[PDB]
């Protein structure tokens, strides 16, 4: 999974189902849906932080390098650039 489709926080918080198990690991949007059962450890752990900050876990365990790699193929997007260093503005329409 190799692209950066800049997604909005709402979007990430709208993929927490089962076939879109996303999460935010270091201001980045990952997708481990096809990795849920393909993850050496569990799957439900990726759901406990689905569309949410699993970074606490990722670091608590202090993951191996081979895992740091699948991260690169699990990114599907990044936190919007209007929402990386602000997260505080209106929208306005017409
Ligand atoms: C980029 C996303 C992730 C990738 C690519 C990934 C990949 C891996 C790999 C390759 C291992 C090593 C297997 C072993 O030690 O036998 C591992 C272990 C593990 N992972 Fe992940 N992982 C990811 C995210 C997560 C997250 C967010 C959680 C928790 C919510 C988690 C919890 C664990 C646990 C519990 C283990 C077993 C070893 C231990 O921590 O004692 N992983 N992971």
């Amino acid at each position: 999974d190799k692209d950066v489709k800049y997604y909005t926080l709402e979007e990430i918080k709208k993929h927490n189902h089962s076939k879109s198990t996303w999460l935010i690991l270091h201001h980045k949007v990952y997708d481990l849906t096809k990795f849920l059962e393909e993850h050496p450890g569990g799957e439900e752990v990726l759901r406990e932080q689905a569309g949410g900050d699993a970074t606490e876990n990722f670091e608590d365990v202090g993951h191996s390098t081979d895992a740091r790699e699948l991260s690169k193929t699990f990114i599907i997007g990044e936190l919007h650039p209007d929402d990386r260093s602000k997260l505080s503005k209106p929208m306005e329409t017409l």
